[PDB]
């Protein structure tokens, strides 16, 4: 319909500090957490009840990501490495070593043979998942690296950046194939394809939301309403029910908008800091959000639509 009525099931507590990344797992079972507490949790997807804690990093995690196959994790810390692990045994089977400075994003290509991440050391690196080598490492950006993401087939990487760019690179060569620039250039806090992977959704520090079709080099539409001056806060294309976007936002609130129309349609109420990270449910209409330090509670809402 024309809004989704997403409502608290569920509160998930146990991390000792701020939560800094949710991610559900792509067979929908599971919902994976990092922190600044230097801990991964895991959790069940759809009753909250807690799985398992995952350790190993020297100092806080920034990112935690899922294979294809929701049988691994990648997960980015400012011990300026990354870790691979095999969720079922906990075993971290990789450190990948390579970076100079806190690793801030991490994802894995559709075939989940690749990792890309992100760092404040501005590059970006490609990294092979079976070997634990870095592949390559692109001069991205001129600031820190806010947010990596592989399009629908692994040909494409997107990455963003406090120097106000978003760029777009072939992962099989490393070179970069496009540079967006709108009217100004905000920090760049986060950046994604959308699921058809013809669009990019970007956020930047002026509270505000753009959808890129990056091929034309446009900006189709803009989002607002939500306030977003200071920190890197994952958004989501929502696209089991309603077509919505869905972002975290710094007044401890989580923003749903129509896509199309750009309208507000829900704002969610209950966390008591920042909401920096929100994630959508694969096949059901259920949104995790997760927020800072004076909180650090993960949130589960369920809708009908
Ligand atoms: C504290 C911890 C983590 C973060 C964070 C991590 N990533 C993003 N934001 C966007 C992409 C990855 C922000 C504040
Ligand atoms: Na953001």
């Amino acid at each position: 319909p024309v809004k989704p009525n997403y409502a608290l099931k569920f509160t998930l507590a146990g991390h000792t500090k701020a939560v800094s990344s949710v991610k559900f797992s792509p067979n929908g079972e599971w919902l994976a957490s990092s922190s600044a507490d230097k801990l991964i949790k895991i959790w069940g997807a759809y009753d909250g009840k807690f799985e398992k804690t995952i350790s190993g990093h020297k100092l806080g995690i920034s990112d935690v990501a899922w294979s294809s196959d929701s049988n691994l994790l990648v997960s980015a810390s400012d011990d300026k490495t990354l870790k691979i692990w095999d969720v079922s045994s906990g075993k971290c089977l990789k450190t990948l070593k390579g970076h100079s400075n806190y690793v801030f994003c991490c994802n894995f290509n559709p075939q989940s043979n690749l990792i890309v991440s992100g760092s404040f050391d501005e590059s970006v690196r490609i990294w092979d998942v079976k070997t634990g080598k870095c592949l390559k490492t692109l001069p991205a950006h001129s600031d820190p690296v806010s947010a990596v993401h592989f399009n629908r087939d692994g040909s494409l990487i997107v990455s963003s950046s406090y120097d106000g760019l978003c760029r777009i690179w072939d992962t099989a060569s490393g070179q970069c194939l496009k540079t967006l620039i709108d009217d100004d250039n905000p920090p760049v806090s986060f950046v994604k394809f959308s699921p058809n992977g013809k669009y990019i959704l970007a956020a930047t520090l002026d509270n505000t939301l753009k959808l890129w079709d990056y091929s034309k080099g446009k900006c189709l539409k803009t989002y607002t309403g939500h306030k977003n001056e200071k920190y890197c806060i994952f958004a989501n294309f929502s696209v089991t029910g309603g077509k919505w976007i869905v972002s975290g936002s710094e007044d401890n609130l989580v923003y749903i908008w129509n896509l199309q129309t750009k309208e507000i349609v829900q704002k969610l109420q209950g966390h008591t800091d920042v909401v920096i990270s929100t994630a959508c449910h694969p096949t059901e209409n259920i949104i995790a959000s997760a927020a800072l330090e004076n909180d650090k509670t993960i949130k589960l809402w369920k809708s009908d639509c």
